[PDB]
């Protein structure tokens, strides 16, 4: 990780600007729906401009430029922005085909950028680095983080995996690789305390977290990962005549929280946020009551 001096941070601004120009192409017919690069990248430049404003003398810039998280962040942003630029160049006319693999990769990158924005606003609230004070929401998860990493804001994946394995054993590399793609929202091969917080909130309780993660995100056909409210309604339309069809999903706008969509006996699509109980438990309760019967339309619910 190169040092994050103002020259480097500015070089990243120019790259993001290219991505914004490329995404303004009308032939693209880009829909205003989260994650929306034309919101995320400008807001990211703004937050970076804020951070740099605070580190105004030369002993502050030495702090910021040497900040391990910030060094990693700026390097990711530059790599992801170069990737996006490469995507349009190599994708050429295939970028206007709203269903092409080139546009799907652009959507993948827009999620990442969105996750990176939420992270930096969390780690640098109001441009001031607060990474070592970040309060992990689940207490037993926070015990784990402080025990093995203490004050750190960001941790190499390999380090994180070995320490997690001491407490919750991973069965295989394929599992570890699926776990990585789940926890590592920003796809930078690191685990920040923000990503850890999102993960242990989604798949609580900590004491059985890997079982919960497998049950919800690996083996459950009802899991849909990131969808907007409208996208949930759209996907369930084909099942509006099959009450009990349901899916559950995440929101890139409100990380760390689950939502469920399901079809009522009348053929209506309702969506609900399970406040104050783990998702696997809401699904188990929901199944018994007769609401959550056919995950994504299949004919049986996965075995608890
Ligand atoms: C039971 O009533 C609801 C259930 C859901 N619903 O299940 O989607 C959504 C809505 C409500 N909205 C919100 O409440 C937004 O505030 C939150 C707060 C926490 C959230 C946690 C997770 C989550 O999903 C991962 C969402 C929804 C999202 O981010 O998309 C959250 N939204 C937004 C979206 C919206 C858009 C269009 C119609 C609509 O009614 N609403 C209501 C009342
Ligand atoms: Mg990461």
């Amino acid at each position: 990780q190169a040092a994050a001096d103002r020259r480097t941070v500015e070089k990243t601004w120019k790259l993001m600007d290219k991505v914004v120009r490329l995404c303004q192409n009308p032939k693209l017919q880009l829909k205003n729906s989260p994650p929306y690069i034309l919101d995320i990248l400008p807001d990211t430049y703004q937050h970076l401009r804020l951070i740099l404003s605070k580190y105004d003398d030369n002993q502050k810039l030495a702090q910021l430029s040497e900040n391990e998280y910030f060094k990693i962040y700026i390097d990711s942003l530059m790599k992801k922005s170069k990737r996006a630029i490469r995507l349009f160049k190599e994708g050429k006319e295939r970028m206007y085909e709203e269903q092409s693999q080139d546009r799907r990769n652009l959507t993948k990158l827009s999620l990442i950028f969105s996750h990176m924005l939420a992270e930096i606003k969390a780690i640098f609230p109001n441009g001031q680095f607060q990474g070592d004070n970040f309060r992990i929401t689940k207490a037993d998860a926070a015990e784990f983080w402080r025990k093995f990493f203490g004050d750190k804001t960001i941790v190499p994946w390999k380090v994180f995996r070995q320490c997690l394995h001491e407490v919750h054993q991973i069965s295989s590399g394929l599992e570890a690789m699926a776990l990585k793609s789940t926890i590592d929202l920003t796809c930078n091969d690191y685990i920040s305390v923000f990503e850890f917080d999102i993960f242990t909130r989604l798949f609580q309780p900590w004491g059985s977290i890997l079982r919960n993660w497998n049950f919800l995100a690996v083996t459950h056909p009802g899991y849909m990962a990131f969808l907007t409210y409208d996208e949930v309604k759209a996907r369930l339309q084909k099942y509006s005549t099959k009450p009990g069809s349901y899916i559950f999903r995440l929101s890139c706008t409100r990380l760390g929280q689950w939502a469920i969509g399901y079809v009522t006996g009348d053929g209506n699509i309702l969506q609900t946020i399970p406040h104050n109980k783990p998702l696997f438990q809401a699904l188990i309760d929901g199944s018994r009551e007769g609401f959550y019967l056919y995950p994504d339309g299949r004919s049986y619910n996965p075995d608890l």
